[PDB]
């Protein structure tokens, strides 16, 4: 068994220093997708240690090692919603911890829950959205469609299934109340990754940012966790052009595969899922304007040091505007043929 061998080294070789992973590993300029996938499990452990969670919560190391590999093994390999997504999302949570002084805003247990939620938040994704679940009458829809957020409820249930696997419950020494609290947090945070959820709380996120964050306000803590989670989920937009270009390729590959399956079921895909209709520059620009930029604008409003993140997202958006003309074929194709017209 490969996982047993991986586990054996992960446990007995010891948790490597974060600075050994990369000199700039804790910088907003670092691209965690640059890390070899074979090194990501060790890096998860390194981050957990560097944030003092292992020490503070007296996490059993054999259990944590098993847990981390189980979570990694719990992602499938669609083009975007795979383990490297969860890892880069978790890495961004670490960056926020290192760069934004979250301990002034959130409880220890809340920040811990956020990071664990980042690792788990897309568990067992099949490369299709919630609507496809319902449309295809999937098992996941049979379970959760009456509640909404079908995939996100599944992601959360998968995280719990991993905890309930023998030798994997990294929380099982917690007090009853802390155990209860952690799982409730993971619920709310993972459910916050449903865009329907974000749209529903957006006015509140705005009011919070307007009046000013009140660390004594429990609803403010919950809203902030949702915002932070969604900013981790979108963190590929905060790197350079190459990263936003690459992730566009990945997510549209994934989208168009869904659309192809929808067409085969005789249904009309959303335009952005339809490879015959989707115009990537416009769709990406729209996603940045309506989803990504307002989330980072909110983050900047709440955290002055998050300003560079918003500015990088806005810049990447402008770069999409600049390259859009390249999606129009001028002259002939690079094979000198108009055969594609037939
Ligand atoms: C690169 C990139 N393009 C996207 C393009 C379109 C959309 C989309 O759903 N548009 C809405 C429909 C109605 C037109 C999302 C996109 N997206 C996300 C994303 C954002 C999410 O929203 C929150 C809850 C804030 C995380 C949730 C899940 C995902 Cl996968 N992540 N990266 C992307
Ligand atoms: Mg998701
Ligand atoms: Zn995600």
């Amino acid at each position: 068994s490969a996982m047993d061998d991986e586990y054996t080294k992960l446990l007995h070789d010891g948790i490597q220093p974060v600075a050994a992973i990369d000199s700039n590993f804790a910088s907003f300029t670092y691209t965690p997708r640059s890390l070899p996938e074979d090194d990501t499990s060790m890096a998860i452990l390194s981050m957990l240690q560097d944030m003092n969670f292992i020490n503070n919560y007296k996490i059993d190391c054999p259990t944590l090692a098993r847990f981390c590999l189980m979570v990694k093994k719990g992602y499938r390999d669609p083009p975007y919603h795979n383990w490297m997504h969860a890892f880069s999302v978790s890495h961004f949570c670490y960056l926020l911890y290192k760069n934004l002084e979250l301990t002034n805003y959130l409880e220890d247990i809340e920040i811990f829950a956020l990071f664990i939620s980042c690792m788990c938040h897309d568990l067992d994704h099949r490369g299709t959205n919630n609507s496809f679940q319902v449309a295809s009458k999937s098992v996941l829809a049979a379970l959760y469609s009456s509640e909404g957020s079908v995939m996100e409820r599944h992601h959360f249930a998968q995280a719990i299934a991993i905890l309930n696997t023998h030798g994997c419950n990294i929380f099982d020494h917690f007090s009853r109340k802390d155990y209860q609290r952690m799982l409730d947090l993971m619920r709310d945070i993972i459910l916050a990754t449903d865009l329907a959820h974000h749209l529903r709380i957006f006015k509140d996120l705005q009011k919070m940012a307007e009046v000013g964050y009140d660390r004594n306000n429990k609803q403010h803590h919950r809203l902030l966790l949702c915002l932070l989670m969604t900013s981790c989920d979108l963190s590929d937009q905060t790197k350079g052009w190459k990263t936003t270009r690459k992730i566009a390729e990945l997510i549209y590959k994934e989208f168009f595969s869904q659309g192809d399956l929808e067409k085969a079921m005789g249904n009309r895909p959303m335009e952005m899922m339809d490879r015959e209709k989707a115009y990537i520059p416009e769709l990406q620009i729209s996603f940045m304007e309506h989803i990504a930029m307002p989330i980072y604008k909110l983050l900047q409003d709440l955290f002055p040091k998050a300003a560079e993140l918003y500015e990088r997202v806005a810049s990447n958006r402008e770069h999409w505007t600049k390259v859009s003309h390249k999606f129009t074929i001028r002259g002939l194709p690079s094979n000198n043929s108009l055969d594609f017209l037939d």
